[PDB]
Order: structure tokens, then C-alpha cells, then sequence
């Protein structure tokens, strides 16, 4: 089972890390494609300043990245269909990280070099799959070529919106994550691609609102809520560790500790949502495997005769979360 | 004859009051700070007037004598009295209201203290209770009487809160809500992990390196400012890594089906000319809050109209320096105690 | 009578030098850009770091405009293109984008109808830094360069203490706000360097800086007698220098701030502070540096001595209010 | 058989120490602040991360991956029944540390500077000199061990005739939120850690001596406090006896660190947070070193990184082993 990563930012770094921990135990990444020199990328992959130093030996070549005696080459290709990297070095599946390959049609160019499947690591239209691993990942088929993994902040209310819906009906809802400062943002104020207002501000300093396309297009992911919920994000001073309040009309009438149960059964045993009631704080969620953690501490309920809303919250590694989700999913691309 | 006020306690809030009072006297409204009462010493007071880490440096000449401190030639007692009922500001300098912040005189019962050392009104800093008026000022400020002597301005959440759900609620019709305010870290937290006051493990938490939940009481009693709220909202706080600026997100469900630039028209119009309650599309962070004088700023442009049939959510947001904001508001009550 | 500025790159500091010469009250006239005039009378208007500009902003198609007056956005990306000479009769240019940066490349600016260029940041042309050497100026002079952050800062401390007590050798570090050219998250950064790859937010960061070594052009007599390197830190700005020394005379710290000090008197470009205080105090404060006695120390043992001598600064503001004081007499030579 | 360690305050140190010697001997706590809080701090840490073992309280101890360990209440350590790691700041002095020893402890080793009085040790540079009859120790401080192997060695190599240090120092919790009175009443203390640089006074150069007795009188040094949760850095400049250059200087230091498990070496251009959780005291950084001269007038500029907390504790655990020894 071998990995291609078309781009070796955070994201692809650590999909990288993740990869070599699970095969210290029992799938691989074989090559990599990237324009930036391979010496600086070994050094951010064993430095990290949120993650911390890997536990490994690390150097480069002039066109590689070694570890633990293991040779990764590095190709930079800046047209995805010129990578070599299938007759070459035996790439499977591409990880496709780089944010410029988003849509079927793009992506097809991973397809013209020879993977057989491409998972790409954000949202990418509506004319392939969605999948937050956990979720809808049953709905994988041996056709499915090149799919997606939404976005992080999918992956994090995905599993809530499900069960929550599963147990109480959601009729609407609305959603405010509160999410660490991302490589798309400034260190201080500026102008930035797109132009956006917010967009050019100091992420270290501000709480800075931004528009997430997640609620919106959770469709593609649970279909029957395709048209129930909105929200956005507020970004704010800290390196990495999010969490996402939803607010919800339902069909049932419930209380907290209702609610708490309900979805707490949901995360017995699984691997892509968890829970944890120790009164956790975001720093707490650096690190963990899960792409969601239930926070029941957060839980409320408001009614008044008979008019309820009720607020979950859930944690999440908007970094660490994501990527294991991927890896998950990377991982059922060899069962179909 | 100007308006004299006594604060009592120097901290953060006070320190801000007696900035903004400085100010308005130099264009006079006629109202003056001729005393203080706090424990530390005054150099070091002198010193956190002059400057300041979130709202800059006085641009006053900033001393301290060994009982007062001294600004642009005026001298301002320091008096060091554990017990309010002890202070002589009133005989000795003319304090008519007391400005109390010190988080000690909480209720109506404590800060009789004032009263019994001849101040003639008390607006406390904080929430303190229900057997008295707690006012925030353009909303229910009309509510005040002659015989209103303690007051509380609630809390600095409050004072953002207040005037949206009010106006929201008179437009609309709020049947219920919820908040979720995005806070800058405070006093009370710590810079890293450990013991806290009270005992809380999120209390105990490293304030800059995370996002921490944090309890808040001002939904739940916005029912003292607005009665017909009473019972309707509930909320919470995350504390977030900056030293000041924040942000409150209302979500409700309304009487009436509306659509969000309805909900916008509708909320803006009373934010005009409103010194208490305003206003910016300008797509603003944060820090752009920083030293403005509202109480609550209302941001046109994160509104939200969720709609799946007849069910119906709609969100809300306003801005505001938890600290100046605040304490302008504050200001302004005790300059409407001078027309009682 | 005015001499007519241009400015070349509306990026933070030029936008810093536009609210300086706007507020110095008792002039620009055109703006060379490649941002939209909305994004930028938008970060002229509202600033993480220095506040809320205290104007009526706004913004059309071509301009940005503030109370009443226009000021056209030209979006040339070479510089010999720009015809704010002609059009709106620029006599003089601001140049901050970072890509002129020698005597060769400002040569654009002056074929296009400029009569001098300020810029900042080689040794065939002035490095001026105001009230340290501008007295070197001339007519003749057509391109200059303000020098950079850190030696507005270092210049005149370091003139100072030599004038005093004679500097034998000395080692700078300056513990420098985070920057523009810094990350926000750990990755690949423009020209490779491991450490600027680095989440400034989070880290002490170490950085090559090129001041001292270069303080020859400003301070001949100091010419290889200095080296340094910064560390970037934490927060948004406001930086310290610490300068430690060999000396020429055998001193305590109060005889090295006393002398020190006079030549701060009414100097509006070096400054003085002993009220102990911290780095967000400096910020919006219009010196090139403000030497701080109360960090003074001499370290001694027998005859063995080094002193170390500490000045802040608003990287951001103070630079760029020396920048201005250059543009004044530069403009007007 | 093997050696119990008490633990006076579990504050920061404390629990880190507990969480060291677990990885690698603690038998009982003394803490006045609720098990329950002082488990959570135990598995939940915002700099060091959450530690990976099973925790829990009860009223009077705290459990871990099933062992138990009680946790004693007593404001006066006399009054301690239960070597102690003695981490409170109350019991600063030979003669204060007096009352773990009137409790039975056989040694204590304080870990903060305590007098002159008593031996003040870092290890792996002056462990040596202890013996059986010291029985109480102080470990000096968390500077004190990032800066002794770094100037012990350079001074050996070639001779410190004076020298100077500021150590860019993350943030500590004597250390504000925001600006505000505190006790003491410094006007910089009273500063807003978080977002400023702040300056602040030290002690471990002037009192290196105690360490390293060549080097008495010929260090002094402050601090930068600046605005990151932990992992700082020393800048020492010195002059030298003998003319160096940047490349000797480093070749010189590096040989003393060699499986130096107290002193370590990186010359892969790190940063701060590369540090945290390090095990070494101190680290010397060779990409920072810089030699001034003109004439024959020579400045020596050297760098070490630390984890201001791991790092201290650990030494302060490898000096509790050697207490055995003894
Ligand atoms: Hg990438
Ligand atoms: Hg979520
Ligand atoms: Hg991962
Ligand atoms: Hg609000
Ligand atoms: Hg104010
Ligand atoms: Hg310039
Ligand atoms: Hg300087
Ligand atoms: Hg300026
Ligand atoms: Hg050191
Ligand atoms: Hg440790």
C-alpha cells in the first residue's frame, strides 16, 4: 500500500509522520512531489514547532528526504500529470495536499499518470465523494477514483451533526467553530490573495471572523441535512487545537444530560470521534488521533414553554485530526 | 458645580475611568475624579496610569507623592482605608458618587459602607444582586429615581449583550437564545498551569496558549435589564490568547420569519447616533475595538439566517473592549446620577 | 511652495510615513501600488499595532481618499512607468517595496522625472541616518538610502557611547518583534533559511541582521568594530538592543548614563526613558531609539571591564519618523 | 532497597519531577491545594502535554497506573510524616530545610538558590562534591544550570577574564496576565507578560561562584522575559584569555558534550520550541557563536538553549539519584 503526497506542507508532513508510526507496528509513503528544496523540508519535517521533534533520524539529498536509512524522493513537478512517480517508485494512492488539484477534473491529472486513486485533503465539488472516515465511508465503492476528504472543520462536525440528528432530529442548525490560526493567514497586517479584509489582518493578535463552507455543504456528506445548517469561524491566537459549538432546532424535546448519553454511546470505541469530560482546554487536543472529541461539559439546553435549542460542542487537532482521518481513509482506499 | 467621584480600588477599571474622566474634563462635562482609595502604593498606581500594555501611554504628566498621586499638576488623594465606610473623601474632598470596583462591595448590604461615610449614590462594577437596579446605560437607564443610592452596572458582558438582545427582541421578538461570547483573557486567569482560586481546572489553565471555557451568569440574569427576557437566555464564554477585544455571538429563535439584511436594517437603525450601542461594516478585528468608547458595536456583516421550512435561527454579533467599552458606559451612569 | 512625494509600495511603512506626513499637519499627492485602493485605504484606515487612523478614510476605483483629498493609486509594477511626475508633479520619491534597493535599480525613479529617492536598506550611494550624519547631504545627492530598523537604532547609541568613552569592539543583540518576512505557521519561507521557516507567534527565533557590521557607512570610525544578531520574539512590535562593549575608559553605569543622556537633550530622534518601561511602551513613539538607563550594567574584574548599554525602539514608527525627518531635509536641500 | 523521594509542593516542578522519575521512586506528596486539582495538573499540562498513563484522585492521594500516592497537607514540614525534593520557594536556607530532616529525611535537595551555606550543585559540573555528610543541597536555579556547564567549560578551554549574560527567558508564573500591582511591587513585574519584552534581574551570574569558585566575581547578567510559554536561551559574551576564533570555540565546547547526558549539542539551527521537553540542562548552539576583534581587543559570544522547566528538573532528578550513592 503506497502513498504518493503531492505537496509537502503541514498537512502532508504530518501525513507523512503518521504513516511511518503506524508502519512501526504492522501502509508507506514512497515519494513525494514538491518545488521546495528537499533539505529545508527534512528539516520541517523533523522540527515542528507544534508538534514537536520526530523521533527519527532525518537528512536529505539533493533530491530526497531520508529517514531511518529509507530513501523518499522528492520530484518538483508543478503539473501533476508530469510526476513519475508510478513506474518509478509504485505509488497507489496520490495524497493530494496542495490546494491547487480541488475539483474532479484537475485531479484527473493524477489519473493521466498512472494512480489508481487520489484522495484530495479539502473540499472538491459536488460530482465525487465526500468522506469523513466514520461516517459515510461505506459508501466507497471499487469505482470511486479520485475523492475527497472535505475540510478539517468537516471532519470535526460531521460525526456530531450525524448522531445528533440519528438521536433527536435536527431540523436546523447553526454552527460557530473557534479554530487556531492557519498558514492562510499574516503574522501582521497586510495584503493577501483574494483581497479579503480579514484575510489581511494579524492572526497572533486578533480574533479575526472567517467564512467556512463546512455547515453548507455538509450534504455531501449527510445528505438529509443539505439545506439545514450554516456557520462560520472566528480565528483566533493560537497555533493549532480548535472546537466547534453547534446550536440546534430539534425534533425532540431533550435535557443535557440527555443529550450527554446519547452521544456518548456514539464514541465507544471509535477512532474518529471521541470524548472526554476531564474539562479539557484546546492545548489538550494537540496531538490526538480523533477527527472530533464530544465535550459534554459544554452541553445546553435553553427552552422556554416549548421553544429548545440546544448547543453541543465538540474538540478537535484541526492538523493532527484531519490528517489521521485522511490516513483512515487512505487505508480503506486498499479494501475496495 | 461638577460631578466628584471617588473610586475606590485602582485596578484596571478604575485606573480606565480615571482616564476617560481626565478626558471629558478637558472639554468639560463636569464631572472630576478628586479621589481614590486603594491599598497599593501610590507610585506604582502612578506608575499603571501613566502606562499601559492595551490602551497606551497618558499623555499627561504622571507623579506620585507618598499619598497621592499627582496628574498635570492636580493632586489626587490616595487614601488606603481596608474599609470603605472609613474613607473621608466626602468631608475632606468633595465625593459625591463612588465609583466601586474593587470586586469586595458587591451588593447592596456591602455598599451601604458608602452611604454611611456620606457618598451620596454608589454605581458598583459588577453584577450585585437583585434587591437593587442594575442598569446599563441607554437601555434601561430610565428606570433610575432619586432614591436609587446603590446601583450595579452588571458586568462588561452585560453591557454587550443588553442593548442587542433589547432591540432585537423589540423588533423581533426573542422566544429564546443562547450566546456564545469569544473573550479576551483576564485578571483572573493565569499566565500557566496551576492552582487557582476556587479550584476550577479550566481557571487553572495557561491563558495565552489556549482557548478555555468559561462560565458566565449574564444571559441568564438579563432579566434584571430587560424583564421580558427573564428565564429566555442562557449562555457561555470562551477565553481566547489577547489581552483585550471581544466578541459576543447571539443565537435565537424569533417571532417573526425575517431575512438577514431585515435583521440588519432593522438592528442598525438603532445604533445611530447611539454613543452606547454602535455600529461598523467595515469587515473589523478585535484590536479595532481597542479603546473605542461603546458598549456593544454591532457587526452587520457575520449575520446569519438559518431556514428549513418554518424552523428558523438566526445569529447575531456585536463587538466590544470589555475594558473601555465598559467603562464608558459606566461613566455615563454616573454623569446621569447628577440629574437624579 | 511644496515638493510633491510619491511613494512607491503602500505596504506597512509606507502607510506608517502617509499618517506621519498627515499628521505633521503644517505632502503626497500619488501612491504606486499593486493591492486594490480598497484592501489599502482599508489598512490605512485600521491597524492591529497602531490603532485607528483618526481621518475620514475611503476608497474609490484609482484612489484612496482622506478628508477631501485624493490621492491616486498608480499600479505600475515598473517603477519607470509611473507617471506621477507629469500627472501629479511628484518631485520626490518614497520608495519602500523591498525590490529597489540599490543606487542601479532607484536609477528607474529618476528617469521617469524625479528629483531625489529615499530608500532604505548599498556603499555606492549615502546611508543617512537622521541626527547621527545628515549633515553629510548634499544637492548633488539623488539617491539615498534611510538605512534600516535596527540601525536608526544602534546608529546613535553606538555614536554616542564612542564619542564618550571610545568603543574598542562590541556585540549587539537585538530582541526584535516578529516581521513580515516571518511565518506564522512552520513552512517554506523565500530564500530557504531554517530558522525563518520557524512559527514566529511561538518561538525565539535567531536572525542574521546586518547592521552592525554595516554601521561603517553611517559611523566610519566604528567600521569593523561591530558585529551583532537579533532575536525575534513574540510580539507584534517593539524592540530592545542590547549593546555590550569593550571601552576605552574605565566607567560605572551611572558616569555611562549621565553622559549618554546629554545627548539626548531636546534630541527628537534619540531618546531617553527611566521609568522602567516595557516593550509596548515604545510603540508609536516617534524616536529612532530611546536609550534605557536603567539597564545599563558594568561587569568588571580587576582591570578587566565590559559594559553593556540597552536602547528601545518602534521598529515600525520610529523608523519611519526618522524616514520622514530625512524626507524633510532631503526634499528640501 | 530502592530510594523513596517526597515531594514538598506540587506545583509545576514538582509534577514534572513526579512525571520524570515515573518515566525512569516518589512514595507521597505534600501540597495544600486539593488531590483533584493536583491530579488534573498531574495529566494535563498546556506546554508538556498530557501524560500518557491513567490518573486519578481520591481525597487524600492521587492514583496512577495504579499506584497510589498520598498526598500529606502540612503547612509546617516538620509535621510531614512520611530524600525529599523540597520545591515550595518557603524553604529557601540550610536552617528552614532544617525541618525535613527534623521529620527523618535523610538528605533534601532544594530546588532553588539557598545560601552559601550549604553546596550548591549542578550536575555534571560540580557533583563531585558532595558527601555523606551534606545533607541538605540546593540545586540552584533553572539558569544556573543552563549557564554553569557552558561557562565551566569555556573557562577551562580558555579562560574567562570577565564576561556577561542576558538569557531571552520565556515567561513564568511570578509573571502577570496583564498589567497590574503585584507583590513586590516592581514596575515591570507588574507588566503584561504575553505581549511584552521584559526586562528582569537575575542572580545566577553574580553567583556562579558558588558552582564554579574560578569564576566568582567575574559574571553578572539579566533577563529578557519575553512572550512565549517556555524554552529559553543564555547569550553569554566574554572576554578570553586566549585568542580564539568562532570555529575553535566551537570545536573546544563540543568535545565537552559529548555523551554529556547534562550538557548537550545542536547544530541544526533550532529554535525555542525545539527544546521544550529536552533533557539536557543546556544545550550549546554553535550556529550563534561570534567572535568580535580589531586590534587585539577580543569579544566571545556563545549560546545554549534550555527548557527552563524540563531541563532544570531533570538535573535536579539525576543529583536526587546520586544522593544514593552516598
Ligand atoms: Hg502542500
Ligand atoms: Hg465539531
Ligand atoms: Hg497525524
Ligand atoms: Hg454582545
Ligand atoms: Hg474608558
Ligand atoms: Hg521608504
Ligand atoms: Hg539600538
Ligand atoms: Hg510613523
Ligand atoms: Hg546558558
Ligand atoms: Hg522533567
Amino acid at each position: 500500500v503506497k502513498i504518493g503526497i503531492n505537496g509537502f506542507g503541514r498537512i502532508g508532513r504530518l501525513a507523512f509522520r503518521r504513516i511511518l508510526e503506524l508502519g512501526e507496528k504492522s501502509i508507506e509513503v514512497v515519494a513525494i512531489n514538491d518545488l521546495t528544496s528537499p533539505a529545508l523540508l527534512a528539516h520541517l519535517l523533523k522540527y515542528d514547532s507544534t508538534h514537536g521533534t520526530l523521533n527519527a533520524d532525518v537528512s536529505a539529498t539533493d533530491d530526497s528526504i531520508v529517514v531511518n536509512g529509507k530513501n523518499y524522493r522528492v520530484y518538483a513537478e508543478p503539473q501533476a500529470q508530469n510526476i513519475p512517480w508510478v513506474k518509478n517508485d509504485g505509488v497507489d494512492f496520490v495524497l493530494e495536499c496542495t490546494g491547487f488539484y480541488t475539483s474532479k477534473a484537475k485531479s484527473q491529472a493524477h489519473l493521466d499518470a498512472g494512480a489508481k486513486r487520489v484522495l484530495i485533503s479539502a473540499p472538491a465539488g459536488s460530482d465525487l465523494k465526500t468522506i469523513v472516515y466514520n461516517v459515510n465511508d461505506d459508501i466507497l465503492t471499487a469505482d470511486d477514483r479520485i475523492v475527497s476528504a472535505g475540510s478539517c472543520t468537516t471532519n470535526c462536525l460531521a460525526p456530531l451533526a450525524f448522531f445528533e440528528n440519528k438521536e433527536f432530529g435536527i431540523k436546523v442548525g447553526t454552527m460557530t467553530t473557534i479554530h487556531a490560526y492557519t498558514s492562510t493567514q499574516m503574522l501582521l497586517d497586510g495584503p493577501v490573495r483574494g483581497g479579503n479584509f480579514r484575510a489581511a489582518r494579524a492572526a497572533g493578535v486578533n480574533t479575526i471572523p472567517h467564512s467556512t463552507g463546512a455547515a453548507k455543504a455538509l450534504g455531501l456528506v449527510i445528505p438529509e441535512l443539505n439545506g439545514k445548517l450554516q456557520g462560520h469561524a472566528q480565528r483566533v491566537g493560537v497555533v493549532d487545537g480548535s472546537l466547534t459549538e453547534l446550536v440546534a432546532i430539534l425534533d425532540k424535546k431533550v435535557t443535557a444530560d440527555e443529550v450527554n448519553a446519547a452521544i456518548k454511546k456514539h464514541t465507544e470505541g471509535n477512532e474518529s470521534f471521541g470524548y472526554n469530560d476531564d474539562e479539557i482546554v484546546s492545548s489538550d487536543v494537540i496531538g490526538t488521533t480523533f477527527g472530533s472529541i464530544f465535550d459534554p461539559t459544554q452541553t445546553e439546553v435553553t427552552s422556554d414553554g416549548d421553544n429548545q435549542l440546544v448547543k453541543t460542542v465538540a474538540w478537535y487537532d484541526n492538523e493532527y485530526g484531519f490528517t489521521c482521518q485522511m490516513v483512515r481513509t487512505l487505508l480503506k482506499f486498499a479494501t475496495l
